[PDB]
């Protein structure tokens, strides 16, 4: 058992509260410092500040509420990434309400699937994507309403934010008098995610995932003008966790919908973006492009996925492209809600490594015919453990417990190792 690899206890002890409870508290702190910028949209250089966001998020809250949303209800957010995107997620949070992001490139017939497992009452919805949520309603009378993110009016004949908020919410609420719920974070649900399959986070999941994002070995420092540039979508683990995570950091986070190469290069420049978030196949994009070493990248620090697994030499590349030591890897699932193996911050002499366990997690290697747990530098199936594995599939207890074990050990289904100094690489 000396062949179990488990990851150290966390720089900062385990806040307490519920994910809305912790998101809240550090929105709050933030939103009092004027001109903190929460988000900027590339595309229509708008900023939007942690005041503005935490009003919203609050003001949502207790809409919701007042609607009569609880715990035995969900939401969905089905939207490109956006400036607004957020603002159902951080409500939702506070009031213990589970929220789905779901797809908003689905066809109809995947939406349906999509919603059918989530289950929602409500539904936030860009303009875009309005079209496919109002066809799915026709077959799900659970969504009784649709609210519009990306507007400031009315569009449509469906409620934007405001006049959703305005239909319900008290006169004289001020968002810095409002309190979250408090209920039991180990069971209750926080997020319902796709893996085709509904994937239950608890709170218990986004809080430890909380820790190690503002871990100084295992996350970023808390510093004051961060900046990071993401291009993942919000509904997918690796973008949705990431981005939470930075909330909690105060980081000004730069969102694209769409990519493009001059626009992606000259947002590193111009916004001095110390991180930046991209999907795996955008890593072999950037192993083509030449644009990069026209452009000022100096305050650049760190390129990651968010735990989407790499192979070595397309990050050795790109690592070479944008001038840095290295990507920085982890591996992670849906089911586990984030990264799980990370690569410690500044530590560069691992290529070809997802990292080393989390904080709260072990990771074992097993014979693939056997079970039995194998030793260092040797090949087999890798196995983890820990607080940010899912509740299970929803609605699926059958594809639950094929994944999941008896003992807790979610078995992944990837080929792994691990060498002497606790690093492990995918195979």
């Amino acid at each position: 058992a000396k062949n179990i690899m488990h990851g150290p206890p966390p720089f900062y002890p385990l806040e307490d509260g519920t994910a809305g409870e912790q998101l809240h508290k550090a929105m709050k702190r933030y939103a009092q410092v004027p001109g903190t910028i929460a988000f900027t949209d590339a595309h229509a250089e708008v900023n939007i500040t942690y005041s503005e966001y935490f009003e919203m998020a609050c003001r949502l809250a207790e809409t919701m509420k007042r609607y009569g949303l609880g715990l035995q209800h969900h939401i969905a957010v089905c939207s490109e990434n956006s400036l607004q995107f957020f603002m159902p997620v951080c409500g939702a949070l506070f009031i213990g309400v589970g929220v789905a992001p779901t797809n908003d490139i689905y066809n109809e017939r995947e939406l349906y699937n999509s919603l059918s497992i989530s289950q929602p009452t409500i539904v936030f919805c860009s303009k875009r994507a309005l079209q496919k949520i109002l066809g799915v309603q026709k077959k799900l009378p659970i969504i009784q309403k649709i609210v519009i993110l990306d507007s400031r009016e009315d569009y449509m004949g469906k409620q934007s934010m405001y006049s959703f908020i305005e239909s319900h919410l008290p006169a004289g609420f001020n968002e810095y008098d409002y309190i979250p719920d408090s209920f039991d974070r180990e069971t209750a649900t926080a997020l319902i995610m796709n893996s085709p399959k509904g994937v239950e986070l608890t709170h218990k999941n986004i809080c430890v995932r909380f820790s190690h994002c503002r871990d100084p070995v295992f996350g970023n420092q808390i510093i004051p003008d961060t900046a990071i540039l993401t291009v993942i979508p919000f509904h997918h683990g690796f973008g949705m966790f990431t981005t939470l995570g930075y909330l909690t950091c105060g980081f000004r986070i730069v969102l694209m919908y769409r990519f493009e190469e001059e626009l992606f290069l000259r947002s590193l420049q111009d916004y001095k973006i110390q991180s930046a978030l991209l999907v795996p196949t955008l890593f072999s994009f950037f192993a083509k492009s030449t644009l990069v070493d026209k452009y000022d990248l100096s305050n650049l620090h760190e390129i990651a996925s968010g735990g989407a697994p790499l192979a070595k030499e397309v990050g050795e590349a790109v690592a070479k492209r944008f001038k840095l030591p290295g990507i920085r890897q982890g591996y992670g699932l849906t089911e586990t809600t984030s990264a799980i193996i990370i690569t410690p911050r500044g530590r560069d002499d691992k290529p070809g490594a997802c990292g080393k366990v989390v904080p709260f997690f072990s990771a074992k290697i097993v014979d693939l015919d056997t079970g039995k747990t194998l030793g260092v530098n040797q090949r087999g199936e890798l196995c983890v453990k820990g607080p940010m594995i899912m509740k299970g599939y929803v609605n699926n207890p059958e594809a639950t417990s094929a994944l999941i074990d008896k003992d807790g050990w979610l078995h992944s289904g990837d080929i792994a190792y691990y060498d002497k100094d606790g690093y492990f690489f995918i195979v």
